Parts: structure tokens; sequence; C-alpha cells
């Protein structure tokens, strides 16, 4: 249930850092739990598109809800794609199909994570391919889904400072380590937040 960002300068690892959190990577030494080792939806940082509709884009093998969907639109800012795609859902994505922009992909992957309704998610920067009105939907709407979200962990990795005061706590990375992890006023000793 913590609200925790990601942050640090391009290239200094934070996608990757996303790729250790999935598991993508050679664990040299250490132990690591994190209650799913006893005997998960994902936002790349690069979106892909599934060959099919954006309905079965959103469905990712589930049942199809139609509730679920009118929430799911809403809460994903979906109504303007719909609203310019030719045939709303029944338009043919992916490869050889309608070419969606790189923030219309951003939005089918949240809208895909939204509806796989898991205990964790990654976000990869998922306002920065998005204009600043759509960023302020996703701040309402992502505050209602993390609200919506009962009680699950959201770890939203990004690069702008703008809603860092607006997510609970900050954990600060550099160079591929962790620089600091703490309180405002404690990023402010570390006078790093405030710049």
């Amino acid at each position: 249930g913590q609200l925790t960002m990601i942050v640090g300068q391009v290239g200094c690892g934070k996608s990757s850092l996303l790729l250790a959190t999935l598991g993508e990577m050679q664990k040299v030494s250490g132990a690591v739990f994190w209650n799913s080792n006893l005997p998960v939806a994902y936002a790349s940082q690069k979106p892909w598109l599934l060959n099919a509709t954006v309905e079965e884009n959103i469905t990712f093998e589930s049942p199809f809800n139609k509730q679920r969907y009118k929430m799911v639109i809403e809460a994903c800012s979906l109504q303007p794609d719909i609203d310019i795609l030719p045939h709303g859902d029944q338009t043919q994505i992916g490869e050889r199909g309608i070419n969606l922009s790189g923030g219309q992909r951003q939005r089918i992957s949240v809208a895909r994570a939204l509806y796989q309704q898991t205990n964790v998610v990654f976000l990869d920067d998922p306002f920065s391919a998005l204009d600043v009105h759509l960023s302020d939907h996703l701040m309402q709407a992502g505050i209602l889904e993390l609200l919506r979200d009962d009680k699950r962990t959201v770890v939203l990795v990004t690069h702008k400072l703008q809603y860092l005061p607006h997510a609970d706590w900050i954990i600060a990375m550099k160079d591929g380590t962790i620089q600091r992890e703490g309180t405002l006023k404690d990023f402010q000793r570390s006078e790093c937040q405030l710049f």
C-alpha cells in the first residue's frame, strides 16, 4: 500500500531498476522475499502492443465485463481515443493495423494494468507521453486507482518532480544505486528534492 517514487537522471538505471524489480536481472548475491517465493502487471519503459483489438488489448486473458470496461475507459482517459478510433473497440490494433501513438500505446498499457487488478503495479514514466491535461487525468484517476486499489502496493517510477509531493514517500536512486530514501525533510537535508 505504500506510494513510492523512483527517480534519477536519464540513463541512471531507473528502467534497469524496474527490470530488477521485475526479476529480469541476475542476482549476484543476497536474499530477496516479496511474499512470492513462498511454496502482477507491467508497463514497460517502451510500450508495446499485441496484435489484437483494443478490447482484447484491455482484457489480457480475462473474461469480458462491461461495467469494469466502462470504469476503465473513463479512468484510463480512453474516451478521446475511442472518439478518434474508426470502429471504437473493434479497431484492429498492433502490427499491420491502426498505428497508435506512443501516448495512446501508453494509455492502452495503463488500461491493461488497471484492468488486470494486480497487487503490484510498475509504472515506467507513465505520463511522459501524455499531455498536461491527460497527466492531470492520470493524477486524479491515478489517485483513484491507488484509492481504487484495495490496499495494494503501487510503485511509480518517474523522471518528473511534478507529483513527488503528491505521492506518499520517495526513494531516490542514482548511478544504479539507491542514494537515499526518506521524508521530504530528509530529502531537504539531502538538498535534492528542493532542487
